[PDB]
């Protein structure tokens, strides 16, 4: 029935010690124009080390335990992008129960949709951190979900590539995932061209759309749409797990895409009216009242209701300055997509989900 909001104050100061507040900034905007109000509030729990390795390797989790300049770290992706730093095993195990937990919620009939705005961290493999991801979520919820859905939907509208969660999966039909990322030579991760399909019995079961800069709202829901459309018919999926990092969202200092959170609402609202059971994440997002902006309006689209324009006073009300609004402008800059590099994207696509059944 009515969405189930994954929070609790421990929580959110586990979340709070890269993106330093911006989780009591996300949750206190939501509470501003209280929309925890129309959602059922569930205390997330701890992920145990068993659930924990569903997905990671024991080696992985023991070394993170322990250095929360260790010799190993290097080969467990610890250091320049993921420092190691104290407690962060707990701030890991407190993201990934959080998933966890809304995907039981999701299995048990308790709502449609789960909310957990402090997860999203698809970069991590089964033994390293990568980019700034210590611990994967994502997949831990998908193997949740793997409980109870023959078919589960992995849908990354990060700017970047959703890699560990397609690496996860890349060898498998029972998970689908979809990328649409910025691609282009020296852009982190990397991976993610068109071509790749996934590997094996999953060739064909992982979808990548690379776009280039600037794009913005309607170009963007072009693609988004015409993409699941074709997917939703080929692999019509039973449950569906949506990250919705806000580092493609004009102002970011990421600096590529030029959305707003209306055009990713579009991309939202298409796939909130299939009516599966739908976990939400959050992710990336370095313009942090920009991304409390975004997730907040977001979480308005999941509830039906459209917020007002003015920034409601709350905690944080001085960082939506000097204009104090909600909606974002896109920048001045040039969209990169030329139109016919894009149709031979979607072409390239419709041919590979023909190979798709069931
Ligand atoms: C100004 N400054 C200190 C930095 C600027 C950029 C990076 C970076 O992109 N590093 C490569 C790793 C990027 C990981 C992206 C994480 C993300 O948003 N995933 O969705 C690092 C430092
Ligand atoms: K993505
Ligand atoms: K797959
Ligand atoms: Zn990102």
């Amino acid at each position: 029935l009515v969405p189930v909001y994954i929070y609790s104050p421990e929580y959110v100061s586990m979340c709070d010690s890269k993106i330093p507040k911006r989780a009591s900034m996300v949750h206190s905007l939501i509470e501003a124009y209280a929309l925890h109000k129309q959602m059922r509030i569930v205390k997330p729990k701890v992920a145990s080390m068993e659930e924990m390795a569903t997905f990671h390797t024991d080696a992985y989790l023991q070394h993170l335990q322990k250095v929360s300049d260790h010799p190993d770290s290097i080969e467990y992706g610890l250091g320049y992008d993921c420092p190691a730093t104290e407690g962060i095993f707990d701030y890991a195990a407190a993201i990934g129960g959080a998933t966890i937990t809304a995907a039981q919620c999701l299995i048990d009939g308790m709502c449609k949709v789960a909310i957990n705005w402090s997860g999203g961290w698809h970069h991590a493999k089964k033994d390293e951190a990568s980019g700034f991801c210590y611990l994967n979520d994502a997949v831990l919820g998908i193997l949740r979900l793997r409980r109870k859905f023959e078919r589960i939907l992995y849908v990354d509208l990060d700017l970047h590539h959703g890699d560990g969660v397609e690496d996860a999966f890349s060898f498998t039909s029972k998970v689908m995932t979809v990328s649409l990322h910025k691609f282009s030579p020296g852009f982190f991760p990397g991976t993610g061209d068109v071509s790749d399909v996934g590997l094996g019995k999953g060739r064909y079961y992982s979808v990548n759309v690379p776009i280039q800069d600037g794009i913005q709202d309607e170009k963007y829901y072009q693609i988004c749409e015409s993409v699941l459309k074709e997917v939703y018919q080929a692999f019509n999926p039973k449950a569906v797990v949506l990250q919705l990092g806000a580092d493609t969202i004009a102002g970011d200092p990421m600096c590529s895409f030029n959305m707003t959170p209306v055009g990713i609402g579009k991309c939202l609202k298409y796939i909130l009216q299939w009516q599966l059971a739908t976990l939400i994440l959050g992710g990336a997002g370095y313009n942090l009242a920009n991304t409390a902006r975004c997730w907040t309006y977001l979480t308005g689209v999941i509830l039906g209701k459209t917020l007002s324009s003015e920034i409601p006073d709350h905690e944080f009300f001085t960082a939506y300055g000097p204009d104090y609004v909600l909606e974002i402008t896109p920048s001045c800059r040039p969209d990169r997509n030329e139109p016919h590099r894009i149709q031979q994207i979607l072409n390239y696509i419709k041919g590979n989900l023909k190979h798709v059944v069931i």
